[PDB]
């Protein structure tokens, strides 16, 4: 489980929100993105590989990971109230900030 | 994310779970609360903007925002099980947590 | 005490998820299980007592609590879909995490000059 497997995750599980049709499957998808999320916090991206672990540099990644795992559970307790349809504009919105993250650690 | 908000949406959702009458009620307002929390800690709060975010100042607020998130989550766990008294006074207590966390950084 | 007190709601509620007849008992010991998880990433293990909590070695404390915490999510997520063997199964694996990292940051006070 490294990073890039982590993104992937998070990848794949907005596709099945975007094409989810109740509120359970739309809170499974989001749990497996706040696991890929947190385990994604842990792991060293590509453009990190050689820095120092406690450098402002890696503190900013892994405090961005948490940016995410924060947008996922807010999107996770719109579904847990059955606002399905906000929960997946919600999914939508936080993808351009999952897209960011990726964008600026990835290769 | 910014500090201010999140502690304004854990003040929110604090009143939410005291007029709760239902667990689904008191978890949806937790998991509010629990974004929050993570969020609060990738912010910078006012008594942090004159240190470095490596310092041990910083850590100790991202850390105190960990607990806060500790304890929401296990006041979620109660709730999941129904207890809905039990999960409200564990948010009692979390209040005063968030209390505290609030005048110490504002 | 606070990180031990953490380990040991850690293993009591294991025991809690192998025991378990349905999804709602297993997501309840995972929640519980994923504060303790937090919890722990906030205190300081034995092994640490005399480092700075800035350390790469503290930081790597915290990441692999954070490491348990990624897993019971995941545990979490095959729960909430009701696969209850697959989750209980995660758990098992989950085990052995918590026994390396408590193994790694344990007092190692009574095994001194054996
Ligand atoms: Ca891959
Ligand atoms: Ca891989
Ligand atoms: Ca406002
Ligand atoms: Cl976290
Ligand atoms: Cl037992
Ligand atoms: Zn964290």
């Amino acid at each position: 489980q490294d990073w890039e497997d982590a993104m992937e995750t998070l990848n794949d599980n907005l596709k099945v929100i975007e094409k989810a049709d109740n509120a359970d499957q739309v809170i499974a998808a989001l749990l497996y993105m706040l696991a890929a999320a947190i385990a994604a916090a842990t792991a060293t991206p590509p453009k990190l590989e050689d820095k120092s672990p406690t450098s402002e540099e890696a503190l900013a990644f892994r405090l961005g990971m948490h940016e995410l795992a924060a947008l996922i559970t807010k999107a996770t307790a719109l579904a847990y109230q059955g606002l399905v349809k906000e929960a997946q504009a919600a999914a939508e919105q936080l993808k351009t900030t999952v897209n960011a993250h990726w964008q600026k650690y990835r290769s």
